[PDB]
């Protein structure tokens, strides 16, 4: 090896070089140090971790086909690039629909109507990659991260109206309102082993008082919860986001993109992977892989696909290596508009056929290790839900939304600083006005909101009919009659153009699953194949986010060219004990929590006082019936 | 601003723009989500981080002058380039010595003998020594790597650690598996953590803590890695204990540390060099600067002009309304005094005149222009508490390898860990250790040649074989006392004509960790300042720890940052101490890795679920909870107390 000529008296007598660890597990790994160690512990995020990759050999003659080009595929071929030293021309994308980027759109325009189908600071894989990606509006050296906090660090995100209730009225939004026993069933589910739930839901496990609580209703709405969604799932999503439980009511948790994530990160990344030298196919239809299998391992050998209408086999040489985004969310999208429905073209019956479904379905026939499809897609009544997206020109809407917002909408600040959640809507609805214009070439007098809910079926306060059988114009009016401007209603549809959008397998990640239901990203004996996407494994980390998209594609580079970098696990927040008190006072409506009056007699004057939480708590007496009643909890 | 013009709309309606505090303090903030918040937590470290400088005015006409051309002085430079975006060009260094470099040292040949004053431990909580690095060009590696990549290379590929930390009894290893710590002893560190850090004013280490703690293999431990002497400040101490928390259970074996593969002037210092002069900063060696001119009025303080010593003559450098000054208000290498195998070195100042060297005496004059400058006269004052001395052995084949490779973990022709790090002769009078890292540790070292390091806390000490005192021996002298030490002083011949040695005395080596009290040391821009930054190992950051390159390398950022008043904020330390594993880990390292109070009630709890890997490594019934409970309450009660 030419780049580590200097080292090679060491390298040969290493034992660990060669057989790195990519994916190190935090959730299994007693951190200690010994004369083992010589990498950092499987979660130690930092600037250590900023050092590039070191190719073990060339890998000029090597050919990578991408099958989808989300921010996931995308991902894969910036980190071959950058850490395989792959060179850029030898790497091409296979789309499935034509406009890159996926689950993240910028579709739509002023006249026919824009159309769209939320971010923390510890996205730490993605910010790996978009701090070295130039930036859309700001000049040399400058990236995406730069103006991503240009705009975040000088507009801080909260909302003043989460919750509204009584066609408009504001709902309360200041307790969680969770009960003894729910707060200890939150408790149990976090020390619950992972592979302990398998299948289970959250209706299954949680109470009809925790699901009725402003917690659930707070958590549902943002994070796009069913109440028969996987219990594994949430459970990950709380480990995952414990830090950020105390800016949940208000939202003041989060950050915001200046524009829609197809602008402000798709674009920038793809126009990065086109200068390199980049290939793009905007006309090839993957339906399978050629793999064989054998005593050995598995091969991919080719690319079974359908260019034009003809079924085209492209070889894959045994030197090339083979990505696929193996399920889709904004598959078989139904659309409509403010006239029209959409016509839902599917039933449960038909749900699982299509471009993206049948690629995994097919390669599951091939080996078990290859997942299990059919327990995501096979029940659209389980999956779906329907978003639409309204473009405004100043309008009764436009004048009621003035008084839910931060800053006035045309400020270019943050406005409702997220969703806004109507309590009492049958559809269980949410709508939220971003940062105008949300789109770089939006008019000056276009403000763009994003409506969304949750039931399907269920017959709106006003309109009595499902979110599905409505109208554009329908929706505005069960959206109007919630914000007490229903005797407007004509004002507001003539000058609110409304696009909307049914997506059946909108949560088809958050399905209940079980064990190697999701492949892991290099499967067993898998020698030059990667899954990526949401519905592949990772150690710990969640999914509906670019953070795990970004998170598979790193482990796929490294694990399949087996190179000297790992992918450090999810950034290990809950384990800092000012968040653990924080989420405990929190959890508890600010209550005083068992143990904290001693322990702010114990830290109150010293070093440690910033530790203690926001509130007020005061301290064998009945230290007999608690020692008593946690000695019966275990 | 051209940079700025696309965001104009909400920058000028923004409260935080031109606001930002640019060094955010974790050891007072309560860490709340709230709508005020837009930026990251004080110590949220990551990548998140890794945004850029966004300068408001230009600085093609801002002269930038950077007395001392250290790790410190250097890393302002690059964040000036980096940040700032100040043409390199607009650059000047202002070096007191023969060479570029300043405490990372590696000077000397195969002939004459290498000399290192000293070598460098590290962790990887160094966060913003690479932040810099990692976009500095590798020394070993072609583009596009690294000085971050090669220095994982070979630190992902070969542990350090120590099988022989502790020897004694002529050679013998000592049993270094425990700390030593009793009952009282480990309180009373756990009260120096809980003790707030203003309260610590002018106290010495052996001020507050007691006899048996300091014969503790915990203190032997710590003050021969760390070079703290009893006398020292207790509230760095405290600093150290918060700040590696995390690495208190691999401190026995030392194998809590990473090290550069090299010395650290060909590793770090010249790689960086290389990168500065390339984009085209100007470097003025042998030229001492006494004093500065300060303009202090109403509204504030503006340097005005650099008065320096070039050669002999003294000339007067201007320094504009638009030029930037950047300080080094001290050095620990400041009046080395070297000697070798038949010359001890003769020493020139000995309290009568401590402090009267240069390079004092430029913050001796700032000292005298305000109070906010700092009191230079409580580190250098007393060489007797600041001074010791290290020995660079240039190694040919001989009984002194022999006894070595016994030591070692890998044999020390190869390339790999050698000693691990410093072996401590435990009943060496001069409290003696010594050192072999990673050979070769210079790029050019010859195949049979090794270059061992020494150093001893102990100055005024008789020597157990050779009866003097350790700055009155020559080369070959101090070849005697270590020969005894490891059993070979009937070969002392052998090693005498094998090995070159090279001594370095240094009057100030540990002067940073005199005690100090409020104002002591001066903030990195002082109040008033609009055009002075003040960086190195004797100014004063929110919680980071001296004696390291790290330190050095944050003051610089903050001076940066400061002077510029830029959107970019420099995050305090690692926040290792707040992770409830490490946390957990250190009190049952404190405590021999026997089971420390409340553990059993934590394992009741969390063993067989999803946290079950946070307890340390080292069950009764449910009838004795009730007991441990209370003595539990019990413990707690009586830390305050
Ligand atoms: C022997 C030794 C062992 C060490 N061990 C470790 C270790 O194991 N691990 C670790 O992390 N760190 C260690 N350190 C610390 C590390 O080397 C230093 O903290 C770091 O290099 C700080 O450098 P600096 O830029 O702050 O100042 P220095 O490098 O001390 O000074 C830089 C230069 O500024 C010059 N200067 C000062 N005043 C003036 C003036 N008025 N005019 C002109 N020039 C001036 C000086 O001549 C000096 O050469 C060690 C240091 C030494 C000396
Ligand atoms: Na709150
Ligand atoms: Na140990």
């Amino acid at each position: 090896n030419p780049i580590t000529s200097k080292f090679d008296k060491v390298l040969n007598a290493s034992s660990e070089y060669g057989h790195v660890n990519h994916e190190p597990d935090s959730s299994k790994e007693q951190q200690r140090n010994t004369p083992q160690k010589s990498m950092p512990f499987s979660d130690q995020i930092g600037n250590y971790q900023r050092n590039k990759g070191i190719p073990v050999q060339s890998y000029d003659n090597s050919k990578i086909y991408i099958i989808g080009s989300g921010i996931a595929g995308m991902s894969a071929a910036y980190y071959f690039i950058r850490d395989g030293h792959v060179p850029a021309k030898n790497i091409t994308f296979l789309e499935q629909l034509h406009i890159d980027g996926g689950s993240l759109d910028g579709a739509g325009n002023p006249t026919d109507g824009y159309i769209i189908r939320e971010m923390d600071m510890t996205y730490e894989n993605l910010w790996d990659m978009f701090q070295d990606i130039p930036a859309l509006e700001m000049p040399a050296p400058y990236s995406v991260l730069d103006e991503y906090r240009l705009i975040n660090d000088n507009d801080s995100n909260y909302s003043k109206a989460r919750l509204i209730n009584n066609k408009g009225e504001i709902k309360d939004f200041s307790k969680f309102g969770l009960n003894k026993m729910d707060q200890l069933a939150i408790i149990r589910l976090l020390l619950k082993n992972k592979e302990e739930l398998d299948d289970l839901t959250i209706e299954d496990y949680f109470s009809e008082s925790f699901l009725k609580s402003n917690f659930w209703t707070f958590w549902r709405t943002m994070f796009a919860f069913e109440n028969w969604h996987s219990l594994l799932e949430l459970k990950l999503y709380m480990h995952r986001f414990l830090h950020a439980i105390d800016g949940l009511n208000d939202l003041s948790s989060l950050v915001f993109p200046k524009y829609n994530q197809y602008d402000t990160f798709v674009t920038p990344l793809r126009k990065f992977l086109q200068e390199k030298g980049v290939n793009i196919h905007l006309n090839t239809l993957v339906k399978d892989l050629d793999i064989h299998i054998n005593t050995e391992g598995k091969v991919v050998e080719g690319i079974i696909t359908e260019q034009d209408g003809k079924e085209v086999k492209i070889p894959v040489g045994k030197n090339d290596y083979v990505i696929v985004t193996t399920g889709s969310m904004t598959e078989d999208t139904f659309y409509g508009n403010n006239k029209t429905a959409p016509i839902i073209g599917i039933d449960n019956s038909t749900s699982g056929q299509s471009a993206g479904w049948k690629l995994w379905k097919n390669l599951a026939a091939k080996s078990e290790i290859f997942g299990k499809p059919e327990k995501f897609c096979s029940n659209i009544e389980k999956s779906a839900w329907e978003s639409a997206t309204l473009t405004c020109k100043p309008s009764a809407l436009i004048d009621k939304l003035k008084e839910y917002s931060v800053n006035d909408p045309y400020s270019g600040k943050t406005v409702t600083g997220g969703i806004i959640t109507i309590t009492d809507s049958n559809w269980l609805m949410s709508f939220t006005c971003n940062r105008q214009p949300h789109f770089p070439e939006q008019p000056d007098d276009v403000l763009v909101l994003w409506v969304y809910a949750l039931f399907m079926d269920k017959e709106g306060n006003y309109i009595k009919k499902t979110m599905l059988e409505c109208t554009g114009d329908e929706i505005l009016a069960e959206l109007c009659y919630h914000l007490g401007i229903e005797d407007q209603l004509e004002n507001v549809q003539k000058n609110t153009i409304v696009r909307t959008a049914f997506m059946p397998y909108i949560t088809s990640m958050f399905m209940p699953r079980a064990k190697g239901d999701r492949p892991r990203v290099v499967p067993e004996g898998c020698k030059n194949l990667g899954l990526v996407g949401q519905f592949v494994e990772t150690n710990n980390d969640v999914v509906f986010t670019m953070e795990s998209s970004v998170r598979t594609a790193r482990i796929a580079v490294y694990k399949l060219l087996n190179l000297n970098k790992q992918v450090p696990d999810i950034n290990p927040l809950q384990y800092d004990i000012r968040h653990l008190l924080k989420a405990a006072k929190t959890l508890n409506d600010d209550k005083p929590f068992v143990g904290e009056g001693l322990l702010r007699k114990v830290l109150k004057g010293t070093y440690f006082e910033h530790v203690l939480p926001a509130g007020a708590a005061e301290e064998e007496s009945f230290i007999a019936e608690h020692v008593n009643k946690f000695r019966e909890w275990v």
